[PDB]
């Protein structure tokens, strides 16, 4: 089984104080930190064989290419793609949900056709679709939630049409924990004659993603949120629909001719990396994954189950707090101290040590279904233990205590 | 003056054998390599306060960001920007020149209006506008080059028109080391109506850049050609230019409102920076500039035009080898030995330890005017040295007494 204390020992970052207290890093759902394995390999990139890829093939050259490739494998294996076609390295999530608005859903909208979302849907999807149904004069629909922050797949069914092109949908949810059934959705889509697009940047740090039982079409996730460096994401896309989809960007390396006037695109995934790519984040990203790997996905989620397990009881032993969401759930707790705002939680918590998020976790229209303007969230990963949610529940004992005595 | 045995010093890879053999890197217009400070940047910021920006303001979160946005100010004094407004970090050069096709281009041309380019951009400043043009009906135009690979202001003159809207211009060329009259083209833009967008990637690493004598709209860079990251670069823009373009990307940071179906932008920067930022390699890139700033850009810049100085006489030493472009340049000299291939010339370089890229260097149409398919390129930066050249023009001579023999 894992061990925390030999986990902790390899994340520099965990061993400090803030404001006299040991840290407690409670926010790793706004982004995860790193092990030596990882912030190494960045370091021997750099100081042994940086050179850029896909072009001179000297000695370096051809280390660094090697390098990003193998670091794509490792991508394609850890998510159990069918191919290195299917996998394109970008910025981040935001950007993959971005190409696939602007590279699919414009090229594949009409008026009649529709795009449906979720009211739990973090900002990254939700913007692209809203300006691609503009663009398009296509129609933007939302799955209703039931009254615990779960969809039920009669309220997908009855949402979808068969004028749906698109349905995009979070895996895990940023603010509820909800995880949601994605492999059912994708059956519902495919039915009606729509594709899937799955935001996984809350699902791949934390659990085993199999898109070949998932059957998404498209699935976006973020390196920084699982142990890898920032700047650096990638979008998975089933082979036949990145074929036909035009790239997002264009420059140099995704070409095969380059005339006056017209030029012509290199085979996937290369397509869609326009430019000198982003060469080091991307190989530290296939180092997140094997420290991942070695650990064990199902480890993490098992130990993240028992946090959140134990997070949720003992918050229901505090008076006067209010938690969102389902009982079953990923590694986060999102809440509201009745009458103490959220910022003034995350101030008092900070001078504690302990780092958590406070605001609308950039999903205001969830916090408007929620019927509040603001809430705290904190969120757990494979570095966190439970005497640090008991610092937590402690600390926001006090709070209450502090801010009913004013 | 700058001491090249110390800054050699401060760079690791630097230090280490190729084929039994010293290594000898002359590809920094392909990359470059990075300096200990800047290394040490990315490891200082990941072992100690790693965390997302402009969302939780815990301690950590509070530090990332002040690295961040403290980053920001460093490129807005190291081009002399008016405001940090005009500063964006994105992905590289090629997603900034992106970033104006989309969002100035395709919201600003109509049939008849023309973008002027020029013979010896890179494909980065090249297809971008083929596309633009393409959605919009709009003509392109290349403005003609002299016998020596210059660009003459009269030639500028008879292209550009009252109907050009965008003149975009490489600052250096990557081929034949050309530095256009950049100031001077931004005058006759705007006495016709046009903006001008300058491709900075092979000028900023190597010369002081200042956007207010230069008067450009737009100015695109990137870090990894700097001593900077990978992954990471800058868009300048003049600020009531940016205020009129969309986004190129959509979601979190980057709104004030999300409704259900309409949102509002937050205001420049952050406007155009969608998602988690690439808030390591932007800090990195930030530490690059301090290190450049500290050793002066003018002193790099006076020695590397001592370095192409000594490489064009001593290439003139050679029988049998064309050098492309004018004696007026850039650090760096791209060249044919007659009768051999410049893939095999960079192999059998590679075969003494020396790094040189072969191709067409993402500058097909340059090639062809120069009526060539490929060319070799030996690229200087403020690591190199005279006996490096030395070692390159020797091995250039045995490589032609080996190919004559067999
Ligand atoms: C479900 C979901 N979908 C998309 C994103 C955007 O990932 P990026 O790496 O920023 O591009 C996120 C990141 N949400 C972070 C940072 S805003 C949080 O604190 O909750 C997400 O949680
Ligand atoms: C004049 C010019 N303009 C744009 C770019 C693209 O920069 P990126 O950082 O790849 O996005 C480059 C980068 N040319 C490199 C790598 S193809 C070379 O070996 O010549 C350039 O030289």
């Amino acid at each position: 089984h894992m061990n925390i204390t030999d986990i902790r020992e390899q994340f520099p970052i965990l061993h400090q104080q803030v404001n006299g207290h040991d840290l407690v890093y409670l926010d790793s759902a706004a982004t995860s930190q790193k092990p030596r394995a990882v912030i190494e390999t960045l370091d021997k990139y750099y100081n042994q064989y940086n050179s850029n890829v896909h072009r001179g093939v000297h000695t370096l050259g051809t280390r660094a290419t090697d390098g990003y490739e193998g670091a794509r494998e490792k991508v394609r294996k850890f998510i159990n793609a069918k191919s290195m076609a299917e996998i394109i390295f970008t910025k981040g999530t935001t950007t993959s949900l971005n190409m696939v608005a602007l590279s699919y859903a414009r090229a594949n909208l009409k008026p009649g056709d529709e795009v449906v979302i979720t009211y739990m849907e973090h900002h990254a999807n939700i913007i692209p679709w809203q300006q691609a149904v503009k663009a398009t004069g296509a129609t933007l629909k939302y799955i209703p939630l039931q009254e615990d922050g779960t969809i039920s797949l009669e309220d997908v069914r009855e949402t979808v049409t068969s004028n749906t092109k698109i349905v995009a949908v979070s895996h895990v949810s940023n603010v509820l924990g909800t995880v949601n059934p994605i492999k059912e959705m994708a059956k519902i889509a495919h039915d009606n004659g729509a594709v899937i697009v799955v935001d996984g940047a809350q699902s791949t740090p934390h659990m085993k993603i199999d898109v070949q039982d998932l059957d998404c079409d498209f699935f976006a996730l973020s390196s920084h949120k699982m142990c890898g460096p920032t700047g650096v994401g990638v979008l998975y896309g089933k082979k036949a629909l990145l074929e036909n989809m035009e790239p997002a960007e264009f420059g140099g390396e995704m070409i095969d001719f380059v005339g006056l006037y017209e030029s012509t695109w290199k085979e996937l995934p290369w397509k869609f990396e326009a430019g000198t790519p982003i060469i080091a984040g991307a190989i530290g990203l296939g180092a997140a994954i094997d420290f991942l790997e070695e650990i064990g996905l199902d480890e993490i989620s098992r130990h993240e189950h028992k946090l959140a397990a134990y997070a949720l009881e003992r918050f229901r032993q505090l008076d006067g707090v209010t938690v969102y969401g389902p009982e079953e759930r990923a590694g986060l707790v999102t809440f509201n101290l009745d009458d103490v705002h959220p910022h003034d939680v995350a101030t008092v918590l900070d001078a504690e040590g302990i780092a958590v998020r406070a605001g609308h976790h950039c999903a205001q229209p969830l916090m408007k279904w929620l019927d509040v303007t603001a809430t705290a969230r904190a969120s757990f990963y494979l570095y966190n233990t439970e005497e640090e949610i008991d610092k937590l529940v402690e600390a926001l004992q006090k709070t209450k205590e502090y801010f009913t005595n004013v």
